[PDB]
């Protein structure tokens, strides 16, 4: 059980442009407070600032990154989100597009 998110990186902030049906449904939030904003909405106070920084870079770095965030769902429920960040480039080595796959690992 996954879900997945497409954001764009041609803007410099990163805002998702696309997500599945299970990311509105997981975290519980609509397409009209999802689309246009960076992903950093789900994260709160448990949130580890270290892990945070490891997403941060790749994304500067234009890298992959597979970090284990504690998020927060749209009535302040935690969950545990372990995200895989992938880079798309264009043939010019740009990256356009970051993907991303999100897995409740809250078990
Ligand atoms: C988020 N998923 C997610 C999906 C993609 C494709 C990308 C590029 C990032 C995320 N994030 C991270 C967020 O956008 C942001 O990059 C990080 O907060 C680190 O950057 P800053 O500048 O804030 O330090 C995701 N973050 C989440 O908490 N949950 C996800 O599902």
């Amino acid at each position: 059980r996954h879900t997945f998110v497409v954001a764009d990186a041609t803007l410099p902030d990163c805002p998702l442009v696309y997500a599945s049906e299970g990311f509105y449904a997981m975290t519980g939030y609509g397409p009209d407070e999802v689309l246009g904003h960076n992903c950093r909405f789900l994260q709160g106070e448990g949130t580890d600032p270290k892990e945070v920084q490891k997403i941060r870079d790749a994304i500067k770095k234009g890298e992959a990154c597979s970090v284990r965030l504690l998020n927060y769902r749209k009535d302040g429920t935690p969950f545990w989100n372990l995200l895989t960040v992938t880079p798309i480039k264009t043939p010019d080595g740009r990256v356009s597009k970051f993907v991303g796959v999100q897995v409740d690992v809250t078990s």
